[PDB]
DNA sequence: GGCTAGCGAAGCTAG
């Protein structure tokens, strides 16, 4: 059994008391967080060290910034893309948590598709295409998730024609998404759940999550011995009702051996 | 768009 979830928190000094929150009531296995917005030395170690979790850590100062949070510790821990290496952005770390790749993202915004941006976000798809092929030959238990910034299909988008060739939603983006499943990865929450609308993200402006209009962009893709073992995936919708949210829910996925 | 958060002390960028 195993049990991990995935949390964009849009800065972790405002969002750590959810955190904690979140490890000690119903806590899964391992825990990987996105969007930290604080630097190297500024992320709360202690305070999570002492309830008993393994924290690794890639930090950058106002954005970006990624996390893994276990009970067992992390092994092997690699920090970004070595396709990339120059890039200064702070979007990805992996590490091997009792057998099983974590490979923890916060993908590429893209702002707009004539944005500077969006090839950026185009580059940085392509290298991350890359390191998982390359990560995947090692590795029959792997787990690429976070926020993919990408609403797969138009089930994942709450007005498609409102949302025609936009940012997250466009034609070409969702062809980065299908390279990434094309190396043999798998749409969990799909596999569990072919149908309905299981969005992660709601906008803050417009009251859009008690509209429930949003977007699903924050995903768990698995190797095909991780899917074999899939039982469930669910988002936590409780999580970001909560006083002063994260603007992301956590999505957790569940495999039994 | 018509929030939120960071930086920093005011509006800007970024999401």
């Amino acid at each position: 059994a195993m049990k991990i979830t995935t949390w964009n928190v849009n800065s972790l000094n405002v969002r750590l008391p959810q955190v904690q929150n979140l490890l000690a009531d119903n806590p899964p296995d391992i825990l990987v967080l996105q969007e930290l917005k604080l630097d190297q030395d500024k992320f709360p170690a202690a305070a999570l060290q002492m309830m008993g979790w393994h924290c690794v850590w890639s930090g950058q100062k106002t954005y970006n910034g990624v996390a893994i949070v276990s009970r067992s510790v992390p092994q092997d821990v690699h920090f970004g893309l070595p396709a990339l290496p120059d890039d200064p952005q702070r979007r990805v770390i992996a590490a091997t948590v009792s057998g099983v790749r974590v490979i923890n993202v916060y993908c590429v915004n893209g702002e707009a598709l004539d944005s500077p941006k969006f090839k950026y976000k185009e580059q940085w798809f392509a290298a991350l295409t890359e390191f998982v092929r390359d990560e995947m030959t090692r590795h029959g238990k792997l787990v690429l998730l976070g926020d993919f910034n990408i609403a797969p299909a138009d089930a994942d988008c709450y007005d498609p024609e409102k949302w025609h060739e936009k940012i997250h939603c466009s034609s070409v983006e969702r062809q980065w998404f299908q390279n990434l499943l094309d190396l043999g990865l798998t749409d969990s929450l799909r596999q569990v759940h072919p149908e309905g609308a299981f969005y992660t993200w709601f906008d803050y402006r417009g009251a859009m999550f008690q509209r429930k209009l949003g977007l699903r962009i924050d995903h768990i893709l698995v190797s095909p011995a991780m899917a074999a073992a899939l039982k469930d995936v669910r988002v936590d919708l409780e999580t970001r009702a909560l006083e002063r949210p994260s603007d992301h829910a956590p999505v957790t996925a569940e495999f039994d051996w």
